[PDB]
């Protein structure tokens, strides 16, 4: 499969999440995603085919994971935007007030701004600390998905949002949304990964 940020993959033939970003670790191909999407050694599938397994993860506390892919997968430096693509140019972290967009298989590609950093999310499993908050909207299934500026700088992977009864927070005003992502830089150094860019 071609590995593009934003697309759907399943975990052990049950939950769905979205791909965050193509990474390599030495000769191994992988993609970063949210930790809550799977446990170590869970099988990831894209389009019904097994593409790899969860190599490592941290959830709760942090929310981060990377999936090691088999050699047949084609890593691409891109995040999905409808039928088009945003090229990943690097991972400079943007500051609060910067405009940012996110891609996922449930609400697609949504944009907003960074509103706060170092937020704690209190999920059922326990708290997750140090998340960045944006007001781009998102829904269940978008977790793991890419957050990226329009200029191509990879920001992090989707963690969680104050979803409403419809499964997303797209129907409430931006002022009221809280969509959180795990910063990419600590994920990359923790597991010694390099971002594929173009």
């Amino acid at each position: 499969a071609n590995i593009v940020g934003g697309i759907e993959y399943s975990i052990n033939n049950a939950s769905l999440c979205s791909v965050g970003f193509s990474v390599t670790r030495g000769a191994t191909k992988g993609f970063v995603t949210a930790g809550h999407c799977g446990t170590v050694n869970a099988t990831a599938r894209i389009g019904g085919a097994v593409v790899g397994t969860f190599a490592a993860r941290v959830f709760p506390g942090n929310d981060r994971a990377w999936v090691s892919l088999t050699s047949a997968q084609t890593l691409l430096p891109r995040v999905a935007n409808g039928s088009s693509f945003v090229t990943v140019r690097g991972s400079t972290e943007a500051a609060v007030g910067a405009a940012v967009c996110r891609s996922g298989r449930t609400t697609g590609y949504q944009c907003g701004t960074i509103t706060a950093k170092n937020v704690t999310a209190n999920y059922a499993e326990g708290a997750v600390r140090g998340l960045t908050q944006g007001n781009a909207c998102a829904g269940r299934g978008d977790s793991g998905g890419s957050w990226i500026t329009s200029a191509g700088q990879a920001q992090g992977v989707m963690s969680g949002a104050n979803v409403q009864s419809n499964g997303n927070n797209c129907g409430i005003p931006a002022s009221q949304r809280s969509s959180l992502f795990e910063r990419l830089q600590p994920i990359l150094s923790q597991y010694g990964l390099s971002l594929v860019t173009g």
